Order: structure tokens, then C-alpha cells, then sequence
């Protein structure tokens, strides 16, 4: 028992972060078999990012101009090329201990780990999810760019996000791993603002789920309610659109437990109407939606890797 | 910028984790060099746990009744000692990706991160702290026992708990790696209650740092307060009682920040007779309490392992 916001063991990624440097700029790079991708700003100064243009600042860049050190091991740079907001170094070695991968686009509301790390070393590890506005609220400080973001599925690591920009607001916005950026934002020292960072409705309810299989049930009413109903409120609160696909997912949580979806939506509904009265659950204060539906099965059925 | 509840990066103790089976029970176990080190009541059955006699459970136990598994790898077990609540068991083989080690007792209020393991497999990693009653708010299943925390300092890992019941109230309980429990707690399915959860003020104090250099700044005020004044109130709020010690720990916070401890005292005390009506601080409606003032300068400097 217990409910934790848990990360996934970090050492297959510990394993791929190493140090890029172009001139002045140091930030991490990804490591996987004979290539190393990081974000294309490491060819930008502080000044560059004000407006610059990649192709014209990359003309200016050879391969010895790209400095990767694995540990305090220098790899050495057989080519370079920019796709999208990446570069891709191709190295002379394959990391040894390049894990089983892919590379995968998350949809908003999707969660995953990321390793915070600086001068390709590990800091930390903690649990993200892709906002519905396309930022992530990470603890990301100078030097953090090129961190990446990922899931595991038994031996298998789908990096979903590596890092890129802090926008003024102090959020975070970056790509997946092949160079496209979540959200409209652009590796540029601009105005971006990001739009609504509205609630994760299906993980909310996910993580009720959770609350109830650890007996905090104090929450649960007498009600039901209907899709449409229960959207109406859910609009008013700047909680996202509940779809049926939603509920499909939440079947198997409503089957453990015995309480209907729509059951749990007017259990919901209530909370957003009342708030919490100075009560708590799962110790959190606020509704909590970094858990999705596989991540609550995942942590109450201890699955491993 | 940001502010995140962050655990160590874990590969350093993924390395070290396997399985020991006893009979019918499987649990986790810790390889460093030639010794596993796991919880005793691997030798029990569920019915053994209401009223074990662990020496004479473990006079009819020999060396070749212990087995370790390391991935899908057979360990030979070549001796067995009970030390307090653990078994050492010890192999023929030393571990070859033992890491620089130590075996530290916490303190109440001191955090680390656990690696939450089912069969020898990493599920998971999670921040956690020792309870001032000397319990952890973990997630631990059925087959967790024997998951540990530990701290990183570079490349030193410090292993402090090793992970041994859940008390009928749901919270949980274990020993540090000579096997003495935290607390009062023992190895027996036996009523075992916890006493009062206080919160952990010097901790709340760094967080809130911590959210003044993130500039969540709306709960700072216009008081001070003296630590006598201030404690009459925390006790009143089962707090735990400020200490010059503490103090001079938040000594660099109040540094780089320009807040007077005792300012920040003065803010934690409105906030504690106001409430928070309804706002957060870094994200949180409750005062978090799961940071150390170590925690927060790490985490707001950037460091590395």
C-alpha cells in the first residue's frame, strides 16, 4: 500500500548522457549506438538566440568543432546534420551500453521520467507530464538542455522529450527526439507565451482510482452523472473534455474497484464544487494529474524492468 | 527554474539488487561485494510472522536453503549470519558493479530516495523521508521487502534503509543496513501503532526558500518572530521545535535569498493560522515537508554524481 509519484529507474539513461560542446555553449547529449543528439542551439551564444539562423551558424561548424566527452573519455566526430531542432554528431564508437529503444511523440497528458542532468552527468530523476498547452513544469537551470524524457517497457526505453527552452514564465518546452517540438514554440530567446495549462481530466480520475484501492474513500458520494453533464462542469473548472475513449481506459480500474466511471466523474464533480475542506487525499491537497491509468495499474500491480 | 521532488539517479543500486528465496517466501536482496544483505523474515511464512523465533527458524536453514538470483544468474551461497534484523549471505562471487559505499543511520527528518523492487527487478524510484515517529510514506507491495533508500554523495552511494513491514495502518517500516529498526518497530505481523506524524519544520522552512528563489513569493510578510514564539505555535500545529541548529543550517538560504530566518519563521507561522485560501506554493496546496536545506541548495545549484 501507499502511492508514490515515482520515476522510472534511471540507470539504462544514465547510461547514454554525455557532454556536448560547441565554442562556449556546454549542454547534454543522447548517446545511442554511433550517433549523439542534442539540441542545435549548443552551436548558439546567449547573444545567437536572440534571432538565429541554424543553417547560416552551422556553415561555420565541422565536425572537430563538436566536443562529446563520455565520462572523461572524448569520442571522436565522424559527421554532423540537423534534423529539425536536433543535431545528430555521428562518433567513431557505439555506446556500449546503448539500451534497447525508440523514439516515440507523446499526446498531452502522457507521463514520463526525465534525468535532469549538467556537464552529461546525473542530478536527478523526476516524473513529468506533457501539459494539454505543450510545456512541461520541470526543474530544469542553465546547462540542464539536452535532459531527455522517457518511458520503459521491460528492457525497452521510448525516449519521448529532450529539453530546450525555459519560456519567460518559467516553463519548460522542448522536442521529441526527432528535432519537433511539442507546442508551437520555436529555440529562439523570444516572447512565447504558452496557452491554458488546463487539468488532465482522465488522470484525475485515474488517480482517484488509486486513492480509493489505498482506502482514502472519504471523497465518494451518492451521485452519478452523464458525459455531457459532467463535461459542462469539467469546461468551468479548465479541466479537459472527458471522451468515451477515456472511459474505455479507465475499465479496468472501474472493474477492480466497482465503481463506474461516471460514478468516480460525480465523485469528481462534487471535489471541483466543494474543493477539499482542509481534507486530503493520498496526502496531496490539490487533485493530482501526473498519473495516467497505465501508470496506476503499473504502481498498484508492481510491475518491473 | 522549478522546483521538483527528485530522487538520486538510481543505476548505482539497480546494479546491486537481486532475488533471495527461501522456501516459499521471495523477497529482495542487496549484493555488495561478496555479501546479500536482506531482511530475516525471509525465512518466514506468513504464519511464521504472527509469533517468529527467528534463531530457531534459522537452525534448521543451511547455506544451500538461500537462493540468489542476479538477473537470471545463480549466486553460490557460501555462509549466513544474522546480524539484528537482516541475513548476510555470503557469496562466492563479489558483486562487479559494487559501487563506493557506506552504511549510514539517518535521522528523523533526513530524506533519500528508494528503489522499489519486486523479485530483484527495479519497479521504480521515489523521494522519501523518515518520519519524525520514525515511519516512511512509501509504495511498497507485497514482495518489496528488502528495497532500500540510500543518498549519492558524487559517486558514493550511502545506503539507510532497507524496506521490512507495512503496520496495519498502511505506512511502513525497516532497518538500516546493520539491520537495526527505525523506531520501535519489530519484525512481527504483531499491532503495531505509529505515534504522531509531526511535520518537519526545518524542511518547510528550505522549501519555502526554495520557492522565494523560484519567485512564489506571494506568502512572504511584513513580520518577524523570535524562536520561543514561534515554537509555541508549531507545537500547537505538531510541528516539530525549531532548534538554533536548524537555523544555522538555513544559514545559506537566508544568504542568497536576503530573508531573515526568523522573516521566514514569521511567514510559515501566518500561513499555518491563515491557511493557504486556496493558493499554492510550487505547485503544492499543503507545506511540503520532503526537502532537507541540502536538498534545496543541491537541486537550485545544479549538482552531479
Amino acid at each position: 500500500s501507499g502511492f508514490r509519484k515515482m520515476a522510472f529507474p534511471s540507470g539504462k539513461v544514465e547510461g547514454c548522457m554525455v557532454q556536448v560542446t560547441c565554442g562556449t555553449t556546454t549542454l547534454n547529449g543522447l548517446w545511442l549506438d554511433d550517433v549523439v543528439y542534442c539540441p542545435r542551439h549548443v552551436i548558439c551564444t546567449s547573444e545567437d538566440m536572440l534571432n538565429p539562423n541554424y543553417e547560416d551558424l552551422l556553415i561555420r561548424k565541422s565536425n572537430h568543432n563538436f566536443l562529446v566527452q563520455a565520462g572523461n573519455v572524448q569520442l571522436r566526430v565522424i559527421g554532423h546534420s540537423m534534423q529539425n531542432c536536433v543535431l545528430k554528431l555521428k562518433v567513431d564508437t557505439a555506446n556500449p551500453k546503448t539500451p534497447k529503444y525508440k523514439f516515440v511523440r507523446i499526446q498531452p497528458g502522457q507521463t514520463f521520467s526525465v534525468l535532469a542532468c549538467y556537464n552529461g552527468s546525473p542530478s536527478g530523476v523526476y516524473q513529468c507530464a506533457m501539459r494539454p498547452n505543450f510545456t512541461i513544469k520541470g526543474s530544469f537551470l542553465n546547462g540542464s538542455c539536452g535532459s531527455v524524457g522517457f518511458n520503459i517497457d521491460y528492457d525497452c526505453v521510448s525516449f519521448c522529450y529532450m529539453h530546450h527552452m525555459e519560456l519567460p514564465t518559467g516553463v519548460h518546452a522542448g522536442t521529441d527526439l526527432e528535432g519537433n517540438f511539442y507546442g508551437p514554440f520555436v529555440d529562439r530567446q523570444t516572447a512565447q507565451a504558452a496557452g491554458t495549462d488546463t487539468t488532465i481530466t482522465v488522470n484525475v480520475l485515474a488517480w482517484l482510482y488509486a486513492a480509493v484501492i489505498n482506502g482514502d474513500r472519504w471523497f465518494l458520494n451518492r451521485f452519478t452523472t452523464t458525459l455531457n453533464d459532467f463535461n459542462l462542469v469539467a469546461m468551468k473548472y479548465n479541466y479537459e473534455p472527458l471522451t468515451q475513449d477515456h472511459v474505455d481506459i479507465l475499465g479496468p480500474l472501474s472493474a477492480q474497484t466497482g465503481i463506474a466511471v461516471l460514478d468516480m466523474c460525480a465523485s469528481l464533480k462534487e471535489l471541483l464544487q466543494n474543493g477539499m475542506n482542509g481534507r486530503t487525499i493520498l496526502g496531496s491537497a490539490l487533485l493530482e494529474d501526473e498519473f495516467t491509468p497505465f501508470d496506476v495499474v503499473r504502481q498498484c500491480s508492481g510491475v518491473t524492468f
